[PDB]
């Protein structure tokens, strides 16, 4: 899932940072080490420079040229060391130049695919209440009212049996019962 | 990123599922149901 994997990525780009600042460290002490070292040279040369310095007082001019050999010597030496320690600054600033911009590219990645993550997520469950709320289920109820619609049309079959045989003689009574019913209004009138 | 992506997609081509089954003559209902709305709006000028 990309989920792992840029998380993943995200976990990995913490180790690279580390990394390079302890690159950048090292280069520190290099390029210290340079300097404390080209310092202390460029003061020899004089310290022999000195001891040519007695020579020049009397006769030893072997010591003063001595003494220059030394310098020469220690003067070539700083040349290359100064070299050297240039060679470290321009390395020193790419590092750092490039860490700066490592940390632009793990910064904004990171943050970009969880946001990104997190709205897909937002958006898919955004996604799923639209559809529960069209897959609403109750309207299956529609079988059970059926269910009973049927019984009632039973009944109506059972009413059609029932009232079909309705019919009797016994209508005719109902005439005599009808009959004798004016006699009780024709007393009525009586009594009226 | 990729693999969500395509979720995403996969939740669109749902979404063309979900909307062209959508269509039923229940949008004629609404029309009675904005036509019932006008009522209120009309007794709202009888208010008013």
């Amino acid at each position: 899932d990309p989920e792992k994997v840029l998380e993943q990525a995200v976990i990995d780009m913490q180790e690279d940072l580390v990394q390079l600042r302890q690159a950048v460290a090292r280069t520190i002490a290099e390029e210290k080490r340079t300097e404390q070292r080209l310092n202390q040279d460029t003061q020899e040369a004089k310290k022999w420079e000195d001891r040519a310095k007695l020579a020049l007082t009397n006769g030893e001019e072997n010591l003063a040229r001595e003494a220059l050999a030394r310098k020469k010597s220690l003067t070539d030496t700083a040349a290359a060391y100064q070299t050297q320690l240039a060679q470290q600054r321009t390395m020193s600033e790419n590092l750092r130049r490039n860490l700066a911009a490592l940390e632009a590219k793990i910064s904004e990645a990171k943050t970009k695919k969880n946001m990104l993550q997190a709205r897909a997520k937002a958006a898919k469950a955004n996604a799923e209440l639209q559809q529960t709320l069209g897959g609403l289920g109750t309207s299956s109820a529609t079988s059970a009212f059926e269910r009973m619609e049927n019984k009632v049309l039973d009944m109506e079959a059972t009413s059609q049996a029932a009232g079909e045989l309705a019919g009797f003689g016994i209508e005719n009574q109902f005439a005599q019962l009808e009959a004798s019913s004016g006699v009780e209004d024709e007393l009525a009138a009586l009594k009226a």
